[PDB]
């Protein structure tokens, strides 16, 4: 397990995150979503070239996965992946400058709500989360789990789980005021408010 420190401006925002008082939390999983859709473009666009792309399995997708027993929201998707590197430094590097955006224009009167403009949208996960594993698988490269609780630093390890063919599962392990992002009722509900028009299927489990 490696232990690595965000870059300034990430600890920085992940603490605006947590400590703003903003109420309107639903919006983590229309960003997350998104992201997922992004990466499944992503790897689409790819396969028009390199069919083989797909050897990693042809189905694209996104499961939405409560879990009441260990208190988590699983979002997955089969997209492109994430690579080590990308993991410790090329999405961290790209997001400093959206970061930097994303505070300015709060201070401007912007709401935490517009983060999915400036590229960020995955720390929204914080609103909701506290602590946020990444389980992801790259062509090409192995699978990783990221993982953090913030204060200033998170972790990297191969992972030794269930092999996921191709993609990521971002797990949100969910803050004890914040269960109602299991019930079935409330994830429809901001699905169909904030998603309605994602291009790829959108499953939503039951739970047993
Ligand atoms: C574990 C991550 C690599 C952390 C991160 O920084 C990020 C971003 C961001 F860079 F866009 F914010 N998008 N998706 C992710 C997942």
């Amino acid at each position: 397990v490696e232990t690595f420190a965000f870059q300034a401006e990430i600890a920085q925002l992940m603490s605006l995150i947590i400590n703003t008082f903003y109420s309107n939390k639903e919006i983590f999983l229309r960003e997350l979503i998104s992201n997922s859709s992004d990466a499944l473009d992503k790897i689409r666009y790819e396969s028009l070239t390199d069919p083989s792309k797909l050897d990693s399995g042809k189905e694209l997708h996104i499961n939405l996965i409560p879990n009441k027993q260990d208190r988590t929201l699983t979002i997955v998707d089969t997209g492109i992946g994430m690579t080590k590197a990308d993991l410790i430094n090329n999405l961290g590097t790209i997001a400093k400058s959206g970061t930097k955006a994303f505070m300015e224009a709060l201070q401007a009167g912007a709401d935490i709500s517009m983060i999915g403009q400036f590229g960020v949208g995955f720390y929204s996960a914080y609103l909701v989360a506290e602590k946020v594993t990444v389980i992801t698988k790259h062509n090409d490269d192995e699978q990783y789990a990221w993982e953090s609780s913030a204060g200033g630093s998170f972790t990297v390890r191969t992972d030794t789980g269930e092999p996921m063919g191709r993609g990521t599962k971002v797990i949100l392990h969910l803050k004890e005021d914040q269960t109602e992002y299991l019930e079935e009722r409330r994830i429809k509900e901001i699905v169909k408010k904030h998603s309605q028009f994602i291009g790829y299927p959108i499953t939503l489990f039951v739970e047993k």
